[PDB]
């Protein structure tokens, strides 16, 4: 009984199409692009050309969702990366010393992580994806959304889609804004802050005794220095390649020429630590760049009047710059937050209104971890009403500066401190006594004066050809 219709079949609409399956009979899925049978990048989702991290809190909830998925993807290559074990970054407070695994992360190319997620979702019959098919208006009106209209790319040919329920799973580029006018409600608040980060990203052969077991390499700006914030990321993924992102806020983004590249991660950066790792491997593709890294956030929850049966996740209502990467783990809270008020309220009126503040409070966590370290950068452009960014900024930014600096060297502090970067714990766990205590009893290791890479691990960087004696 009843219907869903899914706009959008991205991480986030193929999530809640798995979710929603168990709770009415059938869900349809829209989208205007068209869909790969293997791992392959589309342009729908054009931000797969770039480094994808899946944190411990966004692969939890996949696996739940979608059991067996972790698995499978690390069949076909994904690595597994304990936190802060398999780590190295020079963080913006000196390297951290690489503490027991307390928090994981899954590494792979973002179209290997949407092919294996489309696939297990797509297992269940009653999910139906529409491909190639554009959202023309939402059927109802101000106070009920019943379904929407839709149009078929190749015909033209304008058909109704019935629905109980409309989730707005669009992404960065959701046209929600324009379909709620042409229903009568006005614009919701919108929330930003634009730093103007550069994504820079090329592919690379790793070292052949490196395919397996690499660590995750990571050099950090420094947000409170006044100087352009400059990212340099190393990650292994499927099929032996390193994926290297590199990135700048305004005034020192990155190149577009291969030249550039290997300087920028050399240079560019903190650290030289990437740059050097890059020239043992082979590079495989030219730079590719994104300017999508604002954080926007709309405030959905916060309307005069929401119309019944209408609901907004995902990049839809907020999205944040990805050198957080809490994207992925973000919509999946976010679906989850819509479970949680399904199973609370059915569909009895007011779902619509209840869900949009559950996701509203999913995202959050995500959000000021991104936007209190985003605003500090020169040439920031920041539209908000947010008093933990304006007026409590300086007093909450001496907390985390205190805790970040003490969880390059306690075990029991990084605990706390990845267990929230990875949105697998909330806010509050950060003020728990036990965490507050190690805190106050300092370091118990000295600040490391190298990166901590392992003796073996950077045996494995060369062939050792060559060599008979
Ligand atoms: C460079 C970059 C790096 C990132 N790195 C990370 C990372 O490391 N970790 C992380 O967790 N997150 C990361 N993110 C964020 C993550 O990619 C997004 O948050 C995530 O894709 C959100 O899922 P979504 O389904 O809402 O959007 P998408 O995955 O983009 O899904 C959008 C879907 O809707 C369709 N669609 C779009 N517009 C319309 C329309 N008008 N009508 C119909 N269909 C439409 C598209 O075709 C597509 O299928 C990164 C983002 C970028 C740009
Ligand atoms: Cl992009």
């Amino acid at each position: 009984t009843r219907s869903a219709v899914v706009l959008g079949g991205g991480m986030a609409g193929m999530l809640v199409s798995s979710m929603l399956a168990r709770h009415v009979g059938s869900v349809t899925v829209i989208d205007r692009d068209a869909f790969p049978a293997g791992p392959d990048l589309r342009k729908g989702v054009p931000q797969a050309r770039h480094a994808h991290i899946l944190w411990s809190g966004g692969a939890r909830i996949v696996e739940e969702l979608l059991p067996g998925t972790t698995d499978r993807l690390l069949g076909a290559g994904a690595h597994r990366i304990g936190i802060p074990d398999g780590q190295v970054s020079y963080t913006a407070y000196g390297w951290q010393h690489r503490f027991p695994e307390a928090q994981f992360m899954i590494a792979c190319s973002r179209a290997l992580l949407d092919w294996t997620v489309r696939e297990e979702t797509l297992r269940e019959e009653r999910i139906a994806l529409v491909e190639k098919t554009e959202v023309l208006a939402l059927l109802g009106d101000a106070g009920r959304v019943t379904g929407v209209r839709v149009r078929d790319q190749e015909s033209g040919e304008e058909r109704e889609v019935p629905a109980d329920l409309v989730v707005d799973t669009t992404g960065r580029g959701s046209p929600m804004k324009r379909l709620l006018a042409e229903l009568g409600l006005p614009a919701p608040e919108e929330e930003f802050v634009d730093s103007g980060m550069v994504y820079a990203t090329r592919l690379f052969r790793a070292p052949e005794a490196a395919a397996t077991n690499f660590p995750l390499v990571s050099v950090h700006a420094d947000h409170r220095a006044g100087r352009p914030g400059c990212n340099a990321v190393l990650m292994p993924i499927e099929d032996g390649r390193w994926i290297v992102t590199v990135s700048g806020t305004r005034g020192g983004e990155p190149p577009a020429d291969d030249e550039g590249f290997a300087r920028f991660a050399r240079d560019g950066v903190r650290h030289p630590l990437v740059g050097e790792l890059i020239a043992k491997a082979q590079p495989l593709t030219s730079v590719e760049r994104s300017r999508s890294t604002v954080n926007r956030r709309l405030h959905y929850d916060r309307l005069a009047t929401w119309p019944e049966g209408l609901v907004v996740l995902g990049d839809a209502v907020a999205a944040f710059n990805p050198v957080y990467g809490h994207g992925m783990s973000a919509a999946a809270h976010s679906v989850l937050a819509l479970r949680s008020q399904l199973g609370q309220r059915a569909f009895q009126p007011g779902l619509a209104r209840a869900a949009q503040r559950a996701i509203a409070v999913a995202v959050d966590d995500a959000w000021v971890l991104a936007t209190s370290h985003d605003i500090g950068y020169p040439g920031c452009r920041t539209q908000t009403r947010d008093p933990r960014l304006t007026r409590h900024a300086g007093e909450r930014q001496r907390v985390t500066d205190l805790v970040g600096l003490t969880a390059t060297r306690n075990q029991v502090v990084n605990r706390a401190a990845v267990a929230l970067n990875t949105l697998s714990a909330g806010m509050a766990s950060m003020q728990d006594p036990a965490v507050m205590a190690a805190v106050r009893r300092g370091p118990e290791v000295p600040a490391p004066t190298e990166p901590p890479l392992r003796p073996d691990e950077v045996a494995r960087l060369v062939s050792g050809a060559g060599v008979t004696a």
